[PDB]
């Protein structure tokens, strides 16, 4: 749990996290991500309560010295949104990334979602910016890296990932997680585009509450799009839970017409 800081050497800034900047770091020699700053406690104990292969591991905290640190598993592949964007196939080197790689990422996150659902934990912010990769190449494993707004129970709410009952009522349940997962899937299969690409948050609210949903990402196979559309059913009771989602993802991985489908080139 507590790590003095005598052992903690920072190495490089990684970018700006939820509360602050995150560093690649070491401990002794464990390479780690050092996340910085109730909430302090909320974030910390939460991710540390879990034990699952598709959730980032917590190594410890450094709390008696300031700034305050949570030390997490270092995910050498960075975040999923950046990965998909920098690995889009191009005209210059067009990439190794294929449909099956996309389905594996999807499968890894759902398996982490399914662990949460089974433990009655509501994420509240399933989105590609919160997903990390063990490494950039084949055999990469995707993990959930940050937990949502159990730091809660705002143009700051991630409306584009939220179902109606969540944005209009403040109702969050596993089925509101299912909705967000559908949107992630869209993010995955569009290769990192912003959801509802040409719309504002206010437009989206209006769009979605009256039944509007996103078109398939370009070249998205029908069976994958169908998972999204099922995740976006208006009534939460009609949404699939994560064991169904994973079952469906897994059929996708077994259908050649899905996995042989080529990614669009940029
Ligand atoms: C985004 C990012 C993350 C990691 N590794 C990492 N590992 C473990 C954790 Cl828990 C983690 N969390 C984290 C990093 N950042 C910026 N924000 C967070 S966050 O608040 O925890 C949340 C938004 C996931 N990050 C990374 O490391 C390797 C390349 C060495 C590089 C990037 C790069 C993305 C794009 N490149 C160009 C620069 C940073």
């Amino acid at each position: 749990k507590e790590v003095p800081r005598k052992n903690i050497t920072l190495i490089r800034g990684l970018g700006h996290g939820a509360f602050g900047e995150v560093y690649e770091g070491q401990v002794s020699p464990l390479q780690v991500a050092v996340k910085t700053l109730l909430d302090f406690l909320m974030e910390a104990l939460i991710i540390s309560k879990f034990n699952h292969q598709n959730i980032v591991r917590c190594i410890g905290v450094s709390l008696q010295s300031l700034p305050r640190f949570i030390l997490l598993e270092l995910m050498a592949g960075g975040d999923l949104k950046s990965f998909l964007r920098e690995t889009r196939p191009r005209p210059s080197q067009p990439s190794s990334l294929a449909m099956l790689d996309l389905l594996h990422v999807a499968r890894d996150i759902a398996c982490g979602c399914q662990y949460l659902e089974e433990n009655h934990f509501i994420h509240r912010d399933i989105a590609a910016r919160n997903c990390l990769l063990t490494c950039p190449g084949p055999g990469r494993v995707a993990k959930i890296g940050d937990f949502g707004m159990a730091r809660d129970i705002c143009a700051m709410l991630p409306v584009k990932w939220m179902p109606p009952e969540a944005f209009m009522e403040g109702i969050f349940t596993s089925k509101t997680d299912t909705w967000s997962f559908g949107v992630l899937l869209w993010e995955i299969f569009s290769l990192g585009y912003m959801p509802y690409p040409s719309k504002s948050n206010q437009e989206v609210l209006e769009f979605v509450t009256s039944g509007g949903r996103m078109d398939p990402p370009k070249n998205c196979p029908g069976p994958v799009y169908r998972i999204m559309t099922q995740c976006w059913q208006h009534q939460p009771e009609d949404r699939p839970n994560f064991a169904i989602i994973l079952e469906r993802i897994e059929y996708c991985t077994q259908d050649p017409d899905v996995i042989n489908t080529a990614l669009p080139i940029e």
